[PDB]
């Protein structure tokens, strides 16, 4: 085999989310790359060097070391400076040195079992002939793989026009030809679901009952950076989408893998490859946190999403690999700011499709530079 | 001991829901006072003429008339055009002509036993010793009353920060002194929850099985106008508060008869009076909405709701009546605008409270001005 | 007949304005109230304790002390914490220690003649029979009486839309009983002019050349608060009224001292007290400002004052004194508030008065609660 | 010479301008096309068959004809339908028509000479060794070129920055070579200024006094599309900037104009081309309008025009033709919008820049498509 992964993770925290991850991590020798911020205090990097002395393969790069190697690649003003988008810094040099594995988890993420690293090693076994997993309606809920109370849920980013007709959805599984790039695991205790339901339901993850699925072409569902793993061609596709952008007035928020998961997706799926749900799953703990402000963060996004949903459906792309692929949808998403209709698609969020493609291609124009 | 009762109605359909609607009002002798609005198709004002020709006590008065009632209580600018805020028309006449009961609803409610006129006078019995309900955190969920699937919710207005642990609250019921002044039934089907719960498990309520109560001195609910019978007397303090103000830029909506229920209740426990909930149950059929356009609408007014609701506790009134006592709450509202701390509480925010006062003490100086 | 003068400032600077600016305060023994803010740095404060070392009855309250203060009057959100809306906290100290004259200027002004506190002590003169000035359109232009290069310009916050006929206005002087409680005196070099004039021909006043003049009943022009004498029973309804308001979506700024200045107008002429335009003249340098930052902040209210300003000379007022006159104008303002219309009155432009009107009774409530 | 001439209009009037303007136009054989839009009248469509009765080559395409145009050319969506963007339109069907003069109008502009159209034919005399003007501030002022009254005025336009120091700028003419291709004619009685400078001091402009010049490389002036005359080569580069896009949640209005005289300029001078300003000019009647609305929809363009304008000057081009440039301009402004620092620059105004680069590019896609 000989495979190399590496965990990206960015944090503002003192460093202590390493004493019950680092071991998961080291155990199997791969590569932590944690991803400070201007307000990241000391105690982080004291944290890092005391367990790279315990035999972690871990770096910390200061954001003087950031800035220097966006310099070099033309692109100084690509990642903001006070935001969680600073991941990028982790995918870039994760890519730059090589790996085979990226696996994008959150600094309050915790492997659950012991064989964390392999599981997500899925994404390196090429193309074989796999049970796929159809669906009619084209959605596929991966919450209904885990046991959740106290009633049902979909995760965050799945569109809203969909759930009320997914109950009545046909789900066939096939034996067919995939190449898994994308492996998004699961989560325990506080799942992926967005802000509105959360604040309705107050999900929990009890158990992972449902095991792994691999979904087929037009079968889709959103795919989230905290718990997932890319294979090193498949990364181009996997820009953390900027944030900030104002919606008649309102700046989104916390939506930056909601449309990374669904770029990478639709690129995936033009190249023949497949995106796998299920296992290695993490422990995520319950929030702390205001969540009628995660609410009003989430909710200029949230009224974009099934719109751009549907166009991402009709508007064919081209390119031989993920770059060629991702730029290609960098323009599809420009033609499809000025056909979409609605009342949420004031100047502003057409604008925001517009910026956002420009952005795209700064970040695979800096990984053209690296190559 | 003959009660007189008034059922107030604002919309801008045809006026086919009088065909089903008609037969439980003048079963009874009930006044319906149907308000139209600028938009409002002369098909309406045909069906309310030819169902007084069946025996039903109806008034549609045209918007030349209404505002010919408004200019001479020197209220001119009170209330909006294009608004169901008309429904204060509604109110203001059934007000002036002296009805005992008056009985919010909308023009999509259905009763749905033929007692409705009289489980609603429920609102004149006058005080009596009782079994009223009290809670250890001074909310009660009405839903808990009906049988609602998927899963349980809590009606629209229900403060956010008080949902997690209100499972662990206790429930007792106690004989005592109560007058109960404001009955607001509840409705099978589509349950009022606000936009938050509706998108995320879809509610639907199957059936009331839980009865009736009647809130203690220091428990709460909210209270809406699409099926509740307010005692003349509280009527004053019934006032449906004008939306539009923005709150950080978003401006609210959706919310008028959230602000006007707990007001009306808080005035009602000031004066010694009680809030009732449970039957009559109206048919509130589901209307497929654009949900994202009523989350979109309804999180201004819920970012705020939850700091208005702790001060209204803190804040002492004064009065007599309910004139007087509802004046006193609109100063109180000012007192809080100043007093109230959050991310949501931008200077537009604030001084939604203060625009909101001053409309208050226009209502009740129209009210002083008929009277 | 010793006359008793109080020099109010706000700054944030480290205080090198006193060396120009106490010789002609303590050549007439008047206090100076200098009102820090949070960000003041700590050199202001040697700056003052050192000039009284020469003889400056200065004063520096730190915002530990403004706090207390304003606590003990029950208005401790009245005043913000980074505004120069602070000096409010400098009338109000004078106002309480018992000054006859209070002398409002900004930290950039500095007294040309030596007899700087003796002109501003003609608003004790008392009333007299002595020649007013009034004009047929009922405003007059104090930059009329100085010389401006290259262009002739109007005052800060003058009305737009009576600009373009009041070259037409005729202009006349009669010996009529006047008493004066309001002195503006003029400023060389850099004019008060809005930011829209400054952009256009940025101005330079080169001298004083057409005298004081009185204006008479109906006769108006804009007072600002950087060189401006009010007497202690004028002060009251002089208060610096709060920005930050979005009009529609815009936050307002710059124009706190524009309504005060108008407002105690307003209020001097209800009780037969007139305002004088004229000496002492100040030297205002040029400051190289962000003029394009200036105009995005003064267009929100400039927007709104001509509307303002026309509907306050069709409303009456009611009052003995400057308290009672001043809660009498906070209530007309609320019903200008529902009366005005335009397209710069949004929901957020009108809740602007409501929460105006609710600050300056919060502001008479604590000189009520003083006397 | 056998030159073809079109004026270009777009209007919503009833069609009255055109008997004081088309005798000028139809003189010298030239076509006339106006552009009509959703809220135009049958009026101007029966006063523009009347007078081609007397023999003017004018053209009315309904908004039914000119969807197909655009939809054929794969743009239906490019150009809004309740603005004087249409006048691209015009634009468009005078370069598909093959014209070799084209001259955007106004439907209030009046011309004052018989050769109006004859002056405008400058632009295809070719390159010839002429007295052209240069700057040491690399500006130019051509209302300087005008008798204007109270005072002297800057264009429409005109950077803010650099209007304090112009006074001192050193002003040159030297014999070179230069090739005319966009003539900019000056205008009588209210000039092309500001809503800032109108505001201010209502400029009057008497007569044209200062002849015209030609300006040389490095030395831009604001140019607008009420009275210019545009050679076909350099119409792909004259696209009239949409407006609409929020700065700061402000949305920018009337200023398509000086993007685009800015833009076809410096492709002009990449190419090297140059711009005239002068004869013929104009009648242009005052104003009847709200200059504080007009105040409020320019100052958003305003805060980000200086700090495009710097921007524009440090970044080189590239192309063969005007297509070519236009498009690599386009591309430029992608970069200035993530370079450029301000208060005046957030996400939504540098969106603005990026939505604006792909309409640009969707003009000249379908401008490729006609050839
Ligand atoms: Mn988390
Ligand atoms: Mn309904
Ligand atoms: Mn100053
Ligand atoms: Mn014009």
């Amino acid at each position: 085999r000989d495979i190399s992964t590496a965990v990206v993770v960015t944090t503002i925290s003192d460093g202590g989310f390493l004493d019950r991850l680092a071991p998961a991590l080291r155990d199997a020798g791969a590569r932590l790359i944690v991803i400070p911020d201007r307000n990241t205090g000391p105690a982080l990097f004291a944290a890092c060097e005391r367990h790279r002395r315990l035999g972690l393969d871990v770096v910390c790069p200061s954001v003087a070391e950031q800035q220097d190697l966006l310099e070099r690649l033309a692109v100084p003003d690509l990642i903001p400076y006070h935001s969680d988008n600073r991941r990028n810094v982790g995918y870039l040099m994760a890519w730059m040195e090589g790996f085979d594995v990226i696996v994008s988890m959150d600094d309050d993420n915790l492997p659950t079992t012991d064989d964390f690293v392999e599981r997500h090693q899925v994404v390196c076994q090429g193309p074989r002939t796999q049970p796929v997993t159809a669906s009619s309606d084209g959605w596929f809920n991966n919450c209904a793989l885990l046991e959740v109370e106290p009633t049902e849920v979909f995760p965050r980013g799945f569109p809203f026009h969909a759930r009320p007709a997914h109950a009545q959805a046909r789900t066939s599984v096939c034996e067919r030809p995939a190449d898994v790039r994308i492996n998004a695991g699961l989560w325990l205790g506080d799942p992926d679901v967005d802000a509105i339901t959360r604040l309705a339901v107050r999900p929990n993850a009890l158990a992972h009952s449902g095991g792994s699925v691999v979904l087929a072409e037009g079968t889709w569902c959103p795919v989230n950076s905290q718990n997932t793993a890319v294979h090193r061609d498949a990364l181009p596709a996997y820009y953390f989408l900027r944030m900030g952008q104002p919606v008649d007035g309102v700046p989104m928020e916390k939506f930056g893998d909601i449309f990374s998961g669904y770029f990478v997706q639709v690129c995936a799926q033009h190249l023949g490859h497949a995106v796998r749900f299920g296992d290695p799953v993490v422990e995520h703990p319950r929030n702390e946190h205001d969540l009628l402000d995660d609410l009003h963060k989430e909710v200029p996004a949230v009224r974009l999403l099934d719109d751009i949903l549907d166009h991402l459906r009709d508007h064919p792309l081209e390119g031989g690999d993920y770059l060629e692929t991702y730029e290609s949808l960098s323009y599809a998403l420009q033609e499809i700011a000025e056909r979409v209709n609605g009342r949420a698609w004031s100047p502003d969020a057409r604008a925001f499709l517009h910026r956002s493609a420009h952005l795209m291609r700064s970040w695979t124009g800096a990984l053209r530079t690296v190559a």
